[PDB]
């Protein structure tokens, strides 16, 4: 549970590493399922506002069914086509006639029951609501007169809390698609969700970290809607594999690395580009571009491998050897010097340019360090608080160890005259032998 | 309700195509009212639970007016203003003084009753929700006493659904500054949704269309707050009108175009620009560069035409002929290459480059195909997976024809030592010109 | 409370002036209360359905608190980590063993009441939910038999709404690792967000301010949850303080500017960047590039230095003299011409080319301006909508005054033979500076 921290002055970046990995590599499927009513409206004689009450909730419950049918026949379309398959093949399953006789037989005394659906692709099913029971337990036999009895009220508003989730759950399919992500508490009660973990194939020690992280494990699950049918309600639950356990993974974080002249116009930049999370996976690196993919439970990240682009191992050579000739790290360069800075895990990258007043205080002592133009860094230790002109940043406070890697800023080594100071996507390599072919020209002449 | 699918191998992109188009071109405005009751805070002698339950609803429902008042006196911006002057012109003419009764008087009888706003812009009004009616009803003749009269329970709770739909009301005009978007279920019941779709100057092929896309028409909906009133809530529902109806729609998928050199460094890339959807429009094309702007209804497209680009129909010409005169082709270049797959409609594109692992799985039967370095194409018939590396893709299973265009890779038609190879934004014609000029000054020398 | 629009022809960009700020410098830290039973689960003879009722929710209750517990004891890591910190430090405070009893024993008699937390850093604490008084005056003596003792219905009611605070706060804090933004009304109702506001060390000018824009200042706040400790549930509510106000504020509109050659491939195209909001701050001007992190009330733009970058004030002088020495102004550069309209605050700027159809229509006369190739402006005076293609937007119907300074498009003053036309971020210095040495290169030959 040790965090450590690098800054390379020399590329103006820094890696925050001891991190652990937690990457989905799988799915797993369970079928969730709400018992319902097949009544059709009946009308008696009803007056007693007790009665009203039901016949608003038994129109509800009505209308959500029908709306529900009415979104399964139509075949929206969703982005989350491609990372559903595996749930979509067992609602398909659940349409075949026999199927859920299967399931609403095979849950008839319980509320849980593993269920072979003859590929035999076998799942664990769960009765979360058991809204037919209810209804004709207590509800119909009252209503099946010449004139509607009398019913109670505790009974009213036992259905009323029974009928929300339901109206909840049907509102999230409808405007979703049937395909939801996050599962909310709605399609599955915490409680439900702990017991779902217990039940499945993994370790011991999966289920303590599926069960130590359920909200993560919310956020990186579908939900699926299958079928109306048989007076059963029944949608997929998708939960995440996690198949790439304990392996290394570090935070990459860059700022703009840029010269420091005084004259207008006369500077040049250059930033790394590729930052984010990389962790180990399969002999290669699993890189995750986009911010907030990826979370994070203290010391271990969890990702969806469906966000990430797979490299080389090759690529970490880009923080001690950014010149190297195995794999091509990548940078993009421009005049544009605006002071900024990068909260890292550890500390904080500030890329000071200009008249900018870039400092770092601490609360009860002031302003105990002042950048000058260049990039630089500072530990968490003792620092509080990061300021760049009028931007006012606070510094993590995770304890760790920080290592400042000295090094003369690579930009430095680069004529201005013949720079090319515009680029969005360069490797290195790209741009020396880019500076290369440029002084040629300028060698004949 | 037939897709197809063409595949060029020239340019690494492919285009869905089979699609019909409902672009919505106008708006339907409706006036959306809520009757309120009228009542300062009165304090009689009140001990009874019951009626504590009642005063609790009834500063709630207090706090909700008030707190919807102070909303339309402040001013709030919304980025929404651009989409909904036809509605903003509706709540403005409801400000005159004359025009408020003149709805509240013609819907005393009625729960929907058409109206004329003496422009005369002629509206659809809606009464949804009676609160003045059943407070006055049930409620104030109990609480119209020297010491509060115990009314009955019944009575509270069909209150407290009643004014529940009220403070959520208010919340999401709240949370939004008065405008929101999709039109959630508490704006509008899915009845009422349909109720207000059968009553509007279109065909019955537009009302089937709308009521069987009801969860499409909300998210491209507005919902818009006017006035509170004389006892009268009333807020301006904007519902899309689909003028561009059954025209060719296709959608456009682009994927890195690399050479395969084994040397380091030594491969130039270029990638098609402008993937997305592409519908006939009024003898041009609507470009929806953006994500999810669209959204598909089995073979059908309902897009906003705000949020696209207008084309010539020449731009289709750059799936069958990328080099010619008419239209300036657009493609981005670089010397990045990372491996990546794009799902298409019928297929899916794979790049690959490197070392990576590229393949195509069935589900029985395993690796059924295996992707050489460059860019491929597999239909999803016999497929069920894509997998680049450590990522996993599902391929959309929708049934429909494949056609594999072979061709040269255009990318082989370049020479690496003068390819302008960090293009973000470039024509053909533009890189053609260019090379043509740097050619030339390496002519004379 | 007068907006004034200034066009520059020679730019293709507006400026939108009179708008006053309120930028977030500071925050002021709350601590909310919610006094909580200490109740293990009890069974007793049960078969009272109003019996059954309570199970169900002192089950719910139960729950929640321990997924709270759990929420607490997981170190989430959330983005907001660099803007919490002030209210980060006050929950671990709370912490310290002495620190929770002094605030449980500061708020026996009173809802609110400011507290010493032996820093002595001073918060002001709030009780908003009383669930331990609640629980134990009217449940725990029924349910504190030896058979569970008959409750009454009324009771039950008061206990739901009570409860279904709590889970939607749980809720909140369970999806958003304890750190929410913005403050939902489950977090702090509507009167006691105001009631806060009305306690704070501000002048009675700025209680006005918050009090008149609840709405942003909620979505400018953040929820940050504490501890459950000695059946106490304390999170920190962080307000903004606004230390910069009635400074000018002035929004940038940019559009493409591009030649109106009529052959293929012979056109070149510039445009401004750093589009956004701009605002004196100490000095300097704050720069807001993202859309929607500044909000506005009318005339008063709402914004979080946060979100900012810090720019000399010169960057004015690109709206007067965008060649000038004393800031590099900011161009992309390329030959990309489509048609494009950008809604300013009192008009609308139309960049036309190719054979695009541009108009602006008043909505009772017509066409009322046909705009011809090149970039254009129209005031929003007698002007309903602009067209562009296939594209309608509304115009702005805000009153003020509109200025079209007249001026030679800059576009023009380039040689189309040497113009670097791929730019994707270039100073003006940098474009010329490149031409000066691109043409001596063809000199000496």
């Amino acid at each position: 549970q040790n965090i450590t921290e690098e800054f390379y002055q020399s590329t103006c970046s820094a890696v925050s590493k001891g991190y652990l990995s937690a990457l989905r590599t799988g799915w797993y499927t369970s079928v969730i399922t709400i018992e319902l009513s097949n009544i059709k409206e009946n009308k008696c004689n009803g007056t007693d506002a007790k009665v009203k009450l039901i016949k608003q909730e038994l129109d509800k419950y009505k209308n959500a069914v029908t709306e529900l049918q009415l979104l399964m026949q139509s075949t929206p379309a969703t982005g989350s086509g491609s990372a559903i398959c595996s749930g979509v093949a067992v609602c398909k399953v659940l349409h075949l006639e026999g199927e859920v006789n299967k399931i609403k037989s095979a849950l008839l005394s319980t509320n849980k029951a593993v269920v072979s659906l003859s590929n035999g692709v076998s799942v664990l099913t769960f009765k979360v609501l058991d809204l037919k029971n209810y209804i004709d337990k207590q509800l119909l036999p009252i209503l099946n007169k010449q004139s509607c009895s009398i019913s109670n009220i505790e009974t009213v508003i036992e259905f009323q809390q029974k009928n929300n989730r339901l109206l909840e759950i049907t509102r999230e399919f409808s405007v979703n698609a049937g395909v939801t992500t996050p599962v909310s508490t709605y399609m599955l009660t915490n409680s439900e969700l702990l017991s779902l973990i217990n039940d499945m194939p993994i370790t011991n020690d999966q289920k303590k970290l599926m069960s130590n992280n359920v909200q993560i494990v919310r956020q990186q699950s579908y939900s699926i809607m299958c079928i109306i049918k048989e007076e059963v309600l029944a949608y997929v639950v998708q939960l995440p594999l996690y198949g790439v356990i304990d392996t290394p993974c570090w935070k990459l974080h860059t700022s703009p690395l840029c010269t420091t002249n005084t004259k207008e116009g006369s500077n040049i930049c250059l930033t790394r580009t590729d930052r984010g999370w990389y962790c180990d996976n399969a002999g290669s690196v699993s890189f995750f571009p986009q911010a907030e993919t990826c979370k994070v439970q203290s010391n271990r990240v969890f990702c969806d491998t469906m966000n990430s682009r797979t490299l080389p191992s090759e690529v970490n050579l880009c923080n001690v050897d950014i010149f190297n000739p195995k794999y091509d790290c990548k940078i993009m360069t421009s005049k544009t010097d605006v002071s900024s800075s990068v909260i890292t895990s550890l500390g904080a990258i500030v890329s000071c340019y200009g008249k900018t007043k870039c400092t770092a205080s601490n609360k009860n002592r002031g302003i105990i360090k002042t950048f000058s133009n260049g990039c630089d860094y500072v530990s968490n230790k003792g620092v509080d608080t990061v300021s760049v002109g009028n931007t006012l940043y606070c510094v993590n406070k995770q304890e760790g160890k920080s290592l400042y890697v000295k090094g003369e800023p690579i930009i430095n080594f680069y004529d201005p005259l013949v720079f090319p100071s515009d680029e969005f996507d360069a490797s290195i390599s790209q741009v020396n032998e880019k500076i290369n072919q440029s002084l040629a020209f300028i060698r004949k002449s």
